[PDB]
């Protein structure tokens, strides 16, 4: 009954890299038993896949859990509170600052305006980070499947068929 | 008969700014006197207003007539010969080279093709660029309309509008 669940954890364990960028949510996933569970944790790995896509391509460290304001007392840098925005990457290549943001949007619409929420989000932040000597070069990376290069792209739509199929109900 | 041109002419002359990157195309515009001419250069300028928008965005230098081999010679940079691509703005920040693609596309589906079309025009340099110690972060700016920062997005709205109505015929 309803091996759609294991097909997908079989899917999952076989496809994702054993990156450990990505180890901490595929142990979520192949941890999981019940079926509305492993679902969402599902969702959060489609989300992490497409993340740390856009991490390799851009050359940028991924960020889980870390504010701005974190990130740059990891990085060594002096600033004042910035507000608390949770980037998706970020890399600091001498006085430059790349944060990353990553979406996938469908809606035409729903994702012109994820755009300009996710620039604006980003540069609020240029000006005080420029007063401290950081420029802040912001890369929004729309999406509007979630293919990944590490991934073949007929896996990914079986992927997420899957757990659509999980879904109903 | 016909002031949609004086208008746009007047409204080109106003509000697109006296900046060097510009003052190039805006003579053009502003020289032109037939209507089929002036039509041309509105769109050849709406494209680099958006384009140099981007280029401040993210910090880039614009590009107007340069393939990277080009301008990695400008830049003192070593390497062989790679493919003509013709970046529309790009910045190198250490061993960190950024190039940046424009383009707006309304069409969702239009849109998403140039999205990856011009993703993939960049990443082919990655690997010969890494072999010569140049990691390259390619930024594409799929825009679905042509607002610009600098620039009130109702007198953009109108700008374009003027030109449709100059199209007739």
């Amino acid at each position: 009954m309803e091996e759609y669940v294991s097909e997908f954890k079989d899917m999952v364990r076989k496809w994702v890299p054993e990156w450990e960028e990505l180890s901490e949510q595929k142990n979520n996933v192949l941890a999981q038993v019940k079926d509305r569970a492993i679902t969402i944790e599902g969702l959060k790995l489609l989300s992490m896949l497409v993340e740390v896509d856009s991490c390799k391509k851009h050359s940028c460290r991924h960020n889980t859990r870390m504010t701005v304001n974190a990130i740059l007392r990891e990085l060594k840098v002096t600033c004042p509170t910035l507000p608390d925005v949770t980037p998706d990457g970020y890399c600091m290549v001498g006085d430059v600052l790349i944060l990353l943001e990553v979406f996938v949007r469908t809606s035409q619409e729903a994702f012109e305006k994820k755009y300009n929420q996710d620039f604006l989000k980003l540069m609020q932040l240029s000006s005080d980070l420029k007063r401290q000597n950081i420029t802040l070069v912001p890369v929004i990376d729309g999406r509007s499947s979630y293919y990944v290069e590490y991934i073949p792209d007929w896996v990914v739509e079986r992927l997420r068929w899957l757990l659509l199929k999980l879904m109903d109900g």
